[PDB]
């Protein structure tokens, strides 16, 4: 009797300061949590800038898809909010290096700044805005696809470690999906009016199309 699927899953420990930051963010009360969406859309914009720049000199970099955009996908049934871009994406090494194992100077800098009276909303200025996702999410899953490379899934519920594995689900052309599994009391960010007002207020100057796709599994077909 053979398995439908088998795949290797790697578990990595977060660098100590990153673990520290994630604990502070996911546990502490803050009154301006909506800033997470600005930070993720900002990361997507940056990733789109990168692939765009590459395509300036090598058009073939867009063979995996010419459209440069950001999609926002609330799914009330799964209690997930997903931010999708067709930006540059990440290799497996990028995931492991950039999402937890290597310490950035801005990680301790940001926590120092907060203790010195700075606001959480400055997190992006320290290059660690992604982790603001844990203001509203109990678990974050990142699915990513870089040119020439396989599609990978990174995941963490915090608590000191993350996992990486190959993603065999629906193949992306190129880019990154950040899937926020929301905290029970944070479901307001699945509502259309809330998403719209947050994008309007905080992401006004993003130079790529941002599109809402409200997702619902139709009855008996979940
Ligand atoms: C060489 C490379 F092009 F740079 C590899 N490409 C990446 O490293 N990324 C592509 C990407 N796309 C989205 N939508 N988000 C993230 C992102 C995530 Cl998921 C987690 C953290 Cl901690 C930081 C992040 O971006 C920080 C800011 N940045 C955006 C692009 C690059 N740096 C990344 C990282």
């Amino acid at each position: 009797d053979q398995p439908m699927e088998e795949e290797e899953v790697e578990t990595f420990a977060f660098q100590a300061e990153i673990a520290q930051l994630m604990s502070l963010i996911i546990n502490t009360f803050y009154s301006n949590k909506e800033i997470f969406l600005r930070e993720l859309i900002s990361n997507s914009s940056d990733a789109l800038d990168k692939i765009r720049y590459e395509s300036l000199t090598d058009p073939s970099k867009l063979d995996s898809g010419k459209e440069l955009h950001i999609n926002l996908i609330p799914n009330k049934q799964d209690r997930t909010l997903t931010i999708v871009d067709t930006g540059i994406g990440m290799t497996k090494a990028d995931l492991i290096n950039n999402l937890g194992t290597i310490a950035k100077s801005g990680t301790k800098a940001f926590m120092e700044a907060l203790q010195a009276g700075a606001d959480i909303s400055m997190i992006g200025q320290f290059g660690v805005g992604f982790y603001s996702a844990y203001l509203v999410a109990e678990k974050v899953t990142v699915i990513t696809k870089h040119n020439d490379d396989e599609q990978y899934a990174w995941e963490s519920s915090a608590g000191g470690s993350f996992t990486v594995r190959t993603d065999t689900g629906e193949p992306m052309g190129r880019g990154t999906k950040v899937i926020l599994h929301l905290k029970e009391d944070q479901t307001e960010y699945l509502e259309e009016r809330r998403i719209k007002e947050i994008v309007k207020k905080h992401s006004q100057f993003i130079g790529y199309p941002i599109t809402l796709f409200v997702e619902k599994e139709l009855e008996h077909h979940h």
